[PDB]
């Protein structure tokens, strides 16, 4: 089955500046915790997006989705398209969605479940940040209680299933 995980800005930012505007330590542990061992499919720029020590990210088969064909991704498997992503040669029992922006749209039509991490953080959206999907009617979820991290922001997790 096919899952997205996001952590957003309560106003829905996910991504400024080639990065991630906030520093969440738990965020990172929750995501860890819910992809070691699986696979993650990412576009092209959130695999560029990642960190040195975690490009690619380690213990975790890493799928990464452009258009340029003759693209290198050493340490990634390098496909062609969302659904090409979506039908390795050696299936999951677990497959998650890990971003971006452009991919989150993609792949929400063939997900069944979304694993969001909302932030408070105040930042208002700068005309190049990349958002978040918003969830319509034909999904369901279950919030998680709010939580002060370490490093003192404010967090709570949601789990959403398609209905
Ligand atoms: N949870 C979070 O907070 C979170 C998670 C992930 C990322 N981020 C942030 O999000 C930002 C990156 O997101 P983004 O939306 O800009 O980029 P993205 O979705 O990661 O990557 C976009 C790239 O994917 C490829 N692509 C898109 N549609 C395609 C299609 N139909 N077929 C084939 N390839 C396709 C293209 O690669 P080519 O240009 O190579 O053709 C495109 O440039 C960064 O700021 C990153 O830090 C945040
Ligand atoms: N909930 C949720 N879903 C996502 N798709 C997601 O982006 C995952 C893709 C970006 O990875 C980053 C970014 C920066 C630093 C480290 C990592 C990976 C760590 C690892 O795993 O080796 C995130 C990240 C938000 C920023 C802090 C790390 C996790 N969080
Ligand atoms: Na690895």
């Amino acid at each position: 089955s096919v899952g997205l995980i996001w952590a957003q800005s309560t106003s829905g930012v996910i991504g400024r500046d080639g990065g991630i505007p906030w520093r969440l330590p738990e965020d990172l542990a929750h995501f860890k915790r819910l992809t070691m061992g699986h696979t993650v499919v990412m576009g092209r720029r959130t695999w560029d997006s990642l960190p040195a020590a975690h490009r690619p990210l380690p213990g975790r088969r890493n799928v990464v989705v452009t258009r340029q064909t003759g693209l290198v991704a050493h340490g990634a498997q390098v496909v062609g398209s969302l659904e090409q992503a979506l039908s390795p040669a050696e299936p999951d029992a677990a497959t998650w969605v890990i971003g971006g922006a452009q991919i989150y749209a993609l792949a929400l039509p063939l997900a069944n479940r979304c694993e969001v991490t909302e932030v408070d953080v105040d930042l208002p959206p700068e005309d190049e940040d990349a958002l978040a999907p918003v969830l319509d009617q034909t999904w369901a979820g279950t919030s998680g209680e709010w939580l002060v991290s370490r490093s003192g922001l404010r967090y709570r997790m949601h789990s959403y299933r398609r209905l």
